[PDB]
């Protein structure tokens, strides 16, 4: 049978898979307080990507498509367009568009623009807010508060270039909320089409977290952002395509300077990993570490504890 | 010996190897009259990174560091910091940081902060010139022109997010100029440890770019961007590190709908590609062709005429 693997890869090697920035560290914590079900890096051991999963690392919170202005404002709807900048099929048996921000949070970014008559172009500071009742990727519309108005034509193929997130009022670091979805088609109607929640279901274990900082933009935001698996694990599986032979994959993290075994972890199938510790947690990793399969093991197995 | 291959992903499921974005097509054309010399994107199909190449396709043109006003004007310097916050080193054998640009031009981005102590963040829109004599990335410094003052404080993380490009007077699209290398000493010296410069060589061939478009910012800036490969084919050669059992790898580009080869084309050992074809085209691709690996030939090998 295909034989399973995970990359070669060392956690600074690797990419966040919910928002275009490199992975940072490792961070696990109780999860029970919160509903884990984040649609971005969502796939399958076997290569089956779930949720807004897409292959791109770089197209993750971007967006696409041509703008309107809001008159007595510097507010402006774009109406999106698929990556390729081809028309939105709002059809499609997904949540949102792939790569569509999964949090609800205060993304600021850049607008840019390049009328296609001339060669003119122009770049505009731009924030969009998932938790907004504008915020309708599934409906094909998204809406940005802007810097300006009047630079910014219609009919013209616009962008958007996530940086980092903001954060308003007292009670620091109140948002964004990295857990907590928004709602893709708005008021209109309910997410569809999601990709499982998740929670560590064996006694004694928690989520083990590919954490980043996102960069901040103003305010104290919140801005640790936790993925269930890093981009290119996603991309590695899917090329893969590789059996499960179990629903659990164990995978030691080991260090290739010593050759010695750090801690190990599961890797459900599903597609999260969990380790056997109680209690929030930095791992203290030597920065060549990596992952590694060693094998397929039943459901009932029982993890060294972690450092 | 351990097979080679390459990854099975459409031109618009990769990403390009010069700047964070997405592939968009594939172009081909006399390349005589300029010097190929990227240095971001390149790599032996063997998997030996090359240049200034690194495997996060997110981390391109970006920088890190602290930053210091500079009294009297908008400008402020950023002494560079390694990718994971760390000091630089510029005692390695690299041209520069790895990711740092390869081509002159105005990046336009936002540089971000969070000062340590409370958690206080603040981002600004920044410029960065590559042909500024005070673009010294390899000596560890960069300098950005902002939109601002007084707000930026020292002794703290700062990074710059690239989105696009701009470009200042008449002559439009005069720059930036995507095969004119930087110099990544400044003045202080020239540049050191450079990928080779590349060429087509057999007779009736020309280079196969990887094209994307940079996003304009302002003016009326060349948005066309080249890499030599992909970003994943970097991450892919890299992960398999098989051996070439020749010089030349030959792919054929096919249609995973009608099963029929389009074209086929000469993947270098050195890394890059070309193709059989005289004058400047812009290749009609289905969008869900991708290239597959068939076997490794002589250098003397002809081509069939792509399309
Ligand atoms: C956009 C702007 O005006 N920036 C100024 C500034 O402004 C800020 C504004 O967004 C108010 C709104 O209630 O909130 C402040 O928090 C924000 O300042 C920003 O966040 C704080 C926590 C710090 O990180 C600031 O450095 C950051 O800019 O005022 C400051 C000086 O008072 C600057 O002029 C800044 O460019
Ligand atoms: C930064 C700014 O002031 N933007 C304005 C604006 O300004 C531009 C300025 O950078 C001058 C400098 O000589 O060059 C112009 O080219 C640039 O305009 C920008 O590029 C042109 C080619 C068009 O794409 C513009 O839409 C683009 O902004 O003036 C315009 C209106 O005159 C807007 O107010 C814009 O926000």
């Amino acid at each position: 049978t295909k034989p399973f693997t995970v990359p070669i890869l060392t956690v600074e090697e690797m990419s966040n898979s919910r928002f275009p920035i490199p992975l940072e560290k490792l961070y696990t914590g109780p999860s029970s307080a919160f509903v884990v079900q984040p649609q971005n890096g969502r796939c399958t051991t076997d290569g089956v990507l779930l949720g807004t999963t897409q292959l791109s690392a770089v197209n993750i919170c971007t967006f696409r498509g041509d703008v309107t202005h809001i008159a007595g404002s510097h507010d402006y709807i774009m109406n999106l367009a698929s990556q390729n900048w081809n028309n939105y099929d709002p059809t499609e048996e997904i949540p949102a568009p792939l790569g569509t921000p999964d949090f609800v949070g205060k993304i600021q970014g850049m607008l840019t623009q390049t009328t296609r008559e001339d060669g003119s172009t122009r770049a505009h500071k731009a924030t969009v807010s998932t938790g907004s009742v504008h915020f309708t990727p599934k409906l094909g519309s998204v809406q940005y508060t802007t810097d300006t108005n009047n630079d910014l034509q219609t009919g013209q193929n616009t962008k958007f270039t996530p940086v980092g997130v903001i954060q308003d009022g007292n009670n620091h670091q109140n948002e964004p909320q990295q857990w907590v979805l928004p709602n893709y088609s708005g008021r209109t109607g309910h997410n569809v089409h999601l990709a499982p929640a998740v929670a560590p279901t064996f006694p004694g274990e928690q989520l083990l977290f590919f954490r980043s900082t996102m960069p901040g933009c103003s305010g104290y935001p919140n801005m640790n952002l936790d993925c269930l698996l890093p981009q290119e694990w996603v991309q590695h599986f899917y090329q893969e395509a590789a059996p499960a032979q179990s629903d659990v994959a164990l995978l030691r993290f080991v260090n290739p300077d010593t050759g010695r075994v750090l801690f190990e972890c599961k890797l459900h199938k599903s597609g999260y990993v969990t380790v056997a510790h109680t209690g929030p947690h930095d791992l203290v990793i030597p920065p060549n570490g990596y992952f590694r399969f060693d094998s397929w093991v039943n459901q009932f197995y029982t993890l060294a504890p972690m450092g």
